[PDB]
């Protein structure tokens, strides 16, 4: 890594300004360490997370570095540097352009749509991204869409490696609309993070959050059961702001989808057989 000044990360966030890119300011928007800032330097545009307990909160430091030190991938988020010199900790990245996978499915500042192609593509990057960390026995913890991140060329990349764990059953962590249910009990198991991407694929098909109160049922997850029962079809919650979506290939995903959110965690298929019946969606 290269190591970044923390008064050289405030001056090119133009002192740390929090209100909006479009209004004027500098943050992109808030994550698992608070606010992320846009910056500019060595003639590259950067993403920077200022990490502000204290003590809590260096240990999920030090795990976002001994993760993104090893773990180099084509799905994974880059990290360039850090800081630690100054009052608070800060890590820099790559910005990826066109942010997160939550933000560009709400169409959050006026994006277009995603297309289904577009949306296939995604998933099978972010399966891709989650296989190299299993493969090099990590756990994640918190797989949700706010933490796929989009490139240049929409190429996932996932993010966010605080909460994450090498390698069990006291600290409970994660968003529990998408955390699944031994999780949520305190297990930590990969086969946790199969069931969080189960949910990321019914936002992809869907295109609404994972959790919504003004919307019945709340929790997405929940649709699931709707479904199985005949109630109503895939077909019926297929997110209208797409043109080229066809029935074959959407099942498919949800198929995927389905088995990923079986509650118990011996039944879902491993990362390996949800990247391969992916791949033979497209094919
Ligand atoms: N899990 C996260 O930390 C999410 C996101 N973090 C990042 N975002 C971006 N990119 C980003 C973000 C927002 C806007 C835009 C943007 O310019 N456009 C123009 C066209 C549409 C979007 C780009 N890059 C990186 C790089 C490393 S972390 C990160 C932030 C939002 C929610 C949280 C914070």
């Amino acid at each position: 890594f290269h190591s970044f000044s923390f008064y050289e990360l405030k001056n090119v966030t133009n002192n740390f300004d929090e209100r909006p890119i479009s209004v004027g300011g500098n943050k992109m928007g808030e994550g698992g360490f608070g606010v992320v800032y846009k910056g500019y330097v060595n003639n590259t545009t950067v993403a920077v997370k200022k990490l502000a307990t204290t003590e809590e909160l260096k240990q999920q430091f030090d795990q976002e570095i001994k993760v993104m030190a090893k773990c180099q991938h084509e799905n994974l988020v880059e990290l360039l540097g850090f800081s630690s010199d100054g009052d608070d900790l800060c890590l820099v990245y790559v910005y990826m352009p066109n942010g997160s996978l939550l933000d560009r499915l709400s169409c959050l500042d006026g994006t277009p749509p995603l297309s289904w192609h577009m949306r296939c593509k995604i998933a099978q990057g972010a399966a891709n991204g989650i296989n190299f960390l299993h493969e090099n026995h990590h756990i994640h913890r918190d797989i949700k869409s706010a933490n796929i991140l989009l490139d240049e060329a929409f190429t996932a990349k996932i993010s966010d490696f605080g909460l994450a764990r090498a390698s069990v059953m006291s600290r409970i962590v994660g968003t529990t609309a998408y955390m699944a249910p031994e999780a949520l009990r305190g297990e930590i198991t990969p086969k946790s993070d199969i069931y969080s991407f189960g949910v990321v694929l019914l936002e992809i098909i869907t295109g609404l959050p994972a959790v919504d109160e003004h919307r019945e049922p709340q929790l997405l997850l929940d649709i699931k059961e709707e479904i199985e029962d005949e109630e109503k079809t895939i077909e019926d919650y297929i997110d209208k702001k797409m043109n080229d979506a066809d029935s074959t290939s959407v099942e498919a995903m949800y198929s995927v989808a389905s088995q990923c959110l079986h509650e118990k965690k011996n039944k879902r298929p491993d990362i390996k057989k949800v990247q391969q019946l992916l791949q033979e969606m497209t094919a």
